[PDB]
RNA sequence: CAACCCCGUAAAAAUACGGGGUUCUGAAACGCCAACGAACAUCAUGACA
RNA sequence: UGUCAUGAUGUUCGUUGGC
């Protein structure tokens, strides 16, 4: 009744509860707990390693007592590549406290050392009671400095639609109109209601009463009527409340589909004709004359609502954690982790709901219990839902861009050489002349830098992640390059083509034609052709516009390469935390010999137990032996020294740093899967990560991959093997067609 | 695209084939990616007391 | 230096195609 394959039911309910239960909705509840953990895992690990390689390697107290790590962190606050993170260490052109510092470093290390497997086991969930009073202010301060940006910032960027709002709802207060509607955007209280106001709205539209704004002018404005129609309804059933409450238990005691679809008919239409006037009124204030008024008078509104925002509101310790990590990250990343963390945390309310109802024990162990109730959880999804709402600009300061000038020469030729050569072709490129100033009507290298390479997303990315001395061995190899122009779509590649054409090729319709084309042109590039764009004619407009679009592309081809190889990197670090995870509770420890670590003692154990045997992913029965025996036989193949040394690259991603030796002999390429893996059997070979003395099947192996300038598929199977007692997790790891959900290939047939 | 469990007709194997399930299995799907749009903030351009 | 036009770079919503 409800076992699970893994066996791991009764293990984990008394971890969690203190108890076991003959019901199927606690383990539910207790996988999204063991779930957030992987992607904030994920994330911290990718923080490090950036930390890693941009920056090359009691209380406060004891720090300078020590005179040793004093030493070292003297002079790591002190090195001066920190300004690549953008508010991390630098506020307002100026370097923040040395303690600040101290704090973010030693809680990053604390959440790395949590989430990789002293600190206890509890450490996230009783911060309270952990953290030293000294990080307690770190946190607060970081946090009312955002607080007072996102009240002056608020009041604004809606200015048209919130002044119509206010003009409809007369018997208000100007406090009121922008509570509510600070409850209906910010943080959703829309969300929480079982209705169907977006599909309400559209049934209402079928009605001839609030259908006559179907016209092709309004074609004008969308998505501020749209937003308006809402908020009008959740503040109708905000002040009905008893009619909202009623529909509720209808709606919940419904019998079939037609009843339900009869009632909501019937619920749009009697909405209509209630207020239908105040439908019009709002929708006919909407024009170009009024929209352009309202904003003239954009600060006509003057209200604070400073106790209601968690920057004076006690926020939790917990959610004032995950915006330090944000800090760490950039657009992409953010939605990511966000929106992930929001799913988990509204399942795990709506859970605790289902006990509740059906009269069935909720309350976690004494541990637990402070954090994981249901007022609590509330709170905590809010405050992750006002995070995600901040709007970012990520300028590149004002400091910083003189860094980044030596950089960005540096991926455009010259590269590893000595810092002296840098700055003469700086000097003689573009002059200073006299009193450092900048000569005007002759300067228009620097506008094309800045404003096409020194703000750009890609990169901000590159240098990041990737060594800007040795990232331009990236394109030299013409496998490498043809493989990612196919993956960009027909579209762009039509436009990519037209403009950077010349004058010395004729238009051709056909898609290899093209990218062997613009192949050549990506190969050699140096910036010496950029020193004649027009300073400040349609020769000129054309000659910019060719100018920008061979940069760009020179850019996506090397950040697409370096994002994905995370993401593959990313795949295996959620593989090594689970077995970790699952090895503790079963009782397995994981031994050791020479010093190294055998992470295939789980799976050994597992295939001589009767219960997993019987009731698990490895069956052996009369009809479910296929996978019990495909592992078994591929565990014979297996090197000790091998899996541990596979094991050091995926945690410190060794395929993204030491990727410049060894991307200049590759064969030919269909997926991102076969570079990567390529990458990590070269590394194994000259380095020498293997015994053949123990195993003599290594050695035809490694012969496969010398003659055939390709990875062997056997190989990879060999030390993917610790992962082998989940199926699932085993055949998409070990398989290219099963890898990324987006191809449609069948499993080759064997 | 794969794993797991029911009910069917042949069968005893690393079992094929036809219907329904699965937040208690793994893949970012409340997710990513392109082209057209309405706003808004940036930066380089002509008209002026 | 504030304003009006003018083309470029990037966030934010929404319509439509593809995963
Ligand atoms: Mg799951």
């Amino acid at each position: 009744p409800g076992m699970d394959l893994l066996c791991l039911k009764d293990k984990l309910e008394m971890h969690y509860f203190g108890k076991t239960f003959d019901d199927n909705i606690h383990i539910q509840l207790i996988y999204q707990i063991l779930d957030i953990e992987k992607i904030l895992a994920v994330h911290v690990n990718n923080i490090v390693f950036t930390l890693d390689n941009v920056l090359h390697p009691l209380d406060y107290q004891t720090l300078r007592g020590q005179t040793n790590k004093y030493d070292r962190f003297k002079n790591y606050i002190k090195r001066k590549e920190l300004l690549y993170f953008g508010e991390a260490f630098y506020h307002e052109n100026e370097r923040r406290y040395e303690e600040d510092i101290f704090a973010i470093l030693t809680l990053l290390s604390a959440l790395a050392q949590f989430c990789f497997a002293h600190v206890n086991s509890f450490w996230l969930y009783q911060l309270e009671d952990q953290l030293s009073d000294e990080f307690k202010e770190t946190l607060s301060i970081l946090w009312e400095e955002v607080t007072e940006r996102i009240d002056s910032e608020f009041l604004k960027t809606n200015t048209v639609n919130l002044h119509i709002l206010c003009h409809v709802f007369p018997k208000e207060s100007k406090e009121t109109i922008v509570r509510a509607y600070y409850e209906f955007l910010i943080k959703k209280s829309f969300k929480n209601m079982g209705f169907s106001i977006k599909k309400l709205r559209e049934i209402m539209l079928e009605q001839s009463d609030l259908k006559s704004f179907k016209e092709d002018k309004y074609n004008s404005v969308r998505a501020k009527l749209y937003k308006l129609f809402d908020f009008i309804i959740t503040y109708y059933y905000d002040h009905h409340a008893f009619e909202k409450e009623a529909l509720v238990s209808s709606l919940r005691s419904s019998l079939t589909e037609e009843n339900k679809e009869e009632i909501y008919i019937k619920t749009a239409r009697t909405l209509a004709s209630a207020l239908g006037a105040d439908f019009k009124k709002a929708a006919a204030d909407v024009n170009a004359k009024n929209i352009r008024d309202y904003q003239k008078k954009a600060n006509d509104y003057r209200i604070s609502f400073e106790d209601i925002k968690i920057g004076n509101t006690g926020i939790g310790y917990f959610s004032e954690l995950i915006y330090m990590l944000t800090l760490l990250l950039d657009g992409k990343e953010i939605n990511d982790l966000l929106t992930t963390l929001i799913n988990k945390f509204d399942n795990i309310i709506s859970f605790i709901d289902i006990l509740k109802k059906l009269n069935l024990e909720f309350k976690f162990k004494p541990e637990y219990a402070d954090f994981f109730n249901m007022t609590n959880c509330r709170y905590t999804l809010e405050e992750l839902r006002v995070i995600n709402s901040i709007a970012r600009m990520q300028k590149p300061s004002a400091d910083a861009r003189k860094i980044m000038y030596r950089d960005a020469l540096r991926i455009l030729g010259m590269d590893n050489r000595p810092d002296e050569e840098i700055d003469r072709e700086l000097e003689r490129t573009m002059p200073v002349g006299a009193d450092g100033k900048f000569i005007k009507g002759k300067q228009g290298f620097r506008n094309f830098i800045a404003s096409n390479v020194i703000e750009s997303s890609r990169f901000h990315y590159l240098v990041r992640y990737n060594n800007p001395h040795k990232t331009r061995t990236l394109v030299k190899n013409p496998n490498v390059v043809k493989f990612v122009l196919e993956g960009i779509p027909e579209t762009q590649i039509k436009r990519y083509f037209d403009v950077c054409k010349g004058q010395e090729i004729p238009p051709t319709s056909d898609k290899s034609a093209q990218i062997d084309v613009l192949a050549r042109i990506i190969s050699s590039v140096d910036y010496k052709i950029f020193e004649d764009v027009p300073q400040s004619n349609f020769s000129d407009a054309l000659k910019k516009q060719r100018y920008q679009a061979i940069v760009s592309l020179y850019l996506t081809v090397m950040y697409l390469i370096t994002k994905n190889l995370v993401y593959v990197n990313s795949r295996y670090v959620i593989a090594f935390h689970c077995l970790e995870r699952d090895a503790f509770l079963h009782g397995v420890t994981l031994p050791k010999m020479n010093k190294k670590i055998v992470y295939s003692q789980l799976t050994t154990h597992l295939l001589t137990d009767k219960n997993y045997t019987t009731y698990g992913h490895l069956k052996n029965q009369k009809g479910h032996r296929k996978w019990y025996v495909l592992v078994k036989n591929n565990l014979q193949n297996s090197d000790i020294t091998a899996v541990s040394s596979f094991a050091n690259i995926v945690a410190a991603i060794s395929v993204v740093r030491n990727s410049n030796e060894y991307i200049s002999g590759i064969g030919e390429l269909h997926s991102y899967f076969e570079l990567y893996h390529y990458l990590v059997q070269s590394m194994i070979a000259k380095n020498n990560w293997y015994d053949t003395s123990h195993q003599p099947k290594t050695a035809e192996y490694l012969n496969n991959l010398k003659k055939h300038h390709t990875y062997c598929k056997d190989f990879v199977k060999a030390y993917c093997i610790p992962f082998g007692y989940v199926v699932p997790r085993y055949k998409n790891l070990t398989i290219n067609e099963l890898f990324d959900r987006n191809n449609p290939n069948p499993e080759p047939k064997e």
